[PDB]
């Protein structure tokens, strides 16, 4: 009884976040998000320009850009809402919840405000979801829990997935997805995004390892597909973009059936 | 057959980074790390300068900073060099390897230009330590791993902590220690750092716990005491610091004994 992307967009429980993801994703036949891994402004912005189309979100590290600013995250934003996408700073709060509310909202990056999504990992317990809500629930933004990693040597396995899923349940009003490898809850109001994902096999030299789209996607039942390299490190950005848009939307579609 | 301070900083498998830790602990009788949860510079600074003489270490989050800049960090050094404590980036790095190696070294925040230690979570396995050794090792910096954390359901127990004592044992060159409650490795190269820490029982209302110096040092084997709002809410924090340090320093040497 598997749903459509826009369909689950119109779930009860659905978030907003999440239901606007979903419509865009089902518009737009789009469920990839690139890792816009770059260190300039200038090649952040070409890319959300040139792939804005492809994506159904745009991954970002603020903390990689050695030129940031606040105008290049209103710059941004003006992309993001020209070719409908949303935009995720992959941050990674990891602190206790006190802190990552400072984290979230604050300092020189003012994350919160720019952020449709954020993720956080759960090995602090409940707490960094709890910190980060205080800011993110006002400012009608959603999170992501780290409930698997793609990296060799990955400590969230069994219990500490269920631990993740557990607490994104009893968050629903913030969280509204996992990264994950796999589909790791049952309950289609959550949105499972997965990175190491690149259409060949291998891995990099400080543990990342790749799976591919139709894997991920299809036989692993994930939403969205993460892609940084194997589309940045291309000569033709938009045409990889492309590859794997195709890719993973018509592992969606097989999976989805009649 | 356990060491003093002075004599652990002489042992011949040390990291240099914990070698000049430990004999500054040792001259200045404190095992104390001030945690400075500020927003401001100015505020930052004036804490440093007050207070360096009664540290061991200064403990920073640095996008919490408004007022963030390199100039900044550039005035800290001063006073860590004058006053002789190490300057600890609080940045609990949990990414994959090629990642967290761009947001130690580059970015805005530069830390690895200005940071004598950072963290990281062991989570994403081996890679994360992987990946910040590259940046990290040749700019002669240490690393400690967070084997325990001191927050309400935290998931680093148990199986969790061995892999990271495995981790930082296998990675000896750069790792330095731990961030952990209590004492999880046997070997006296290794420095723990315990936050969660007050002299009064209690916590605050998004997870974190607190245990008294007597029993972190004295009952738990822990060698230093990570204290934030402790020191940072009360109005006099020169005292407040004296306090902890007195604290802290008396549990050591009572554990230490004859
Ligand atoms: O692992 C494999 O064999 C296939 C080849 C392309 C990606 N997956
Ligand atoms: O494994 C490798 O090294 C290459 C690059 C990623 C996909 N295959
Ligand atoms: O045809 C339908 O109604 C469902 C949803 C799209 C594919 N199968
Ligand atoms: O927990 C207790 O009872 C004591 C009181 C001060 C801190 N520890
Ligand atoms: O538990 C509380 O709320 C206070 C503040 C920290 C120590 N006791
Ligand atoms: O007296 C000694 O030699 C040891 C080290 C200081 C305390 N006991």
């Amino acid at each position: 009884m598997e749903l459509s992307f826009g369909a689950r967009a119109e779930l009860p429980r659905i978030h907003p976040v999440a239901s606007k993801l979903l419509r865009l994703m089902q518009k737009k036949e789009t469920n990839l998000c690139l890792s816009a891994d770059v260190s300039l402004a200038r090649e952040l912005l070409q890319l959300a320009d040139a792939l804005g189309p492809s994506i159904c979100m745009l991954k970002t590290h603020v903390d990689i850009l050695n030129d940031f600013t606040l105008d290049v995250m209103k710059e941004l934003i003006t992309l993001a809402k020209c070719h409908e996408f949303l935009i995720f700073e992959d941050r990674k709060f990891a602190d206790i919840g006190n802190t990552v509310k400072k984290q979230y909202e604050g300092g020189i990056f003012k994350i919160a405000s720019w952020a449709d999504l954020v993720n956080a990992h759960v090995v602090p317990g409940s707490g960094v979801v709890k910190g980060l809500q205080e800011v993110g629930l006002p400012l009608h933004r959603g999170c992501l829990l780290i409930a698997e990693m793609s990296s060799t040597g990955s400590l969230a396995t069994g219990d500490y997935t269920r631990a993740a899923v557990r607490m994104a349940e009893e968050h629903s009003e913030f969280v509204v997805g996992f990264i994950s490898g796999s589909r790791v809850s049952m309950k289609p109001e959550f949105l499972h995004l997965t990175p190491g994902v690149q259409l060949e096999a291998g891995g990099d030299n400080l543990g990342q390892q790749y799976n591919s789209p139709q894997e991920v996607i299809g036989k692993r039942g994930s939403d969205i597909i993460i892609v940084g390299r194997g589309i940045i490190s291309a000569a033709d950005r938009l045409e990889a973009a492309e590859m794997y848009r195709k890719a993973a939307w018509e592992a969606y579609l097989s999976r989805l059936g009649v």
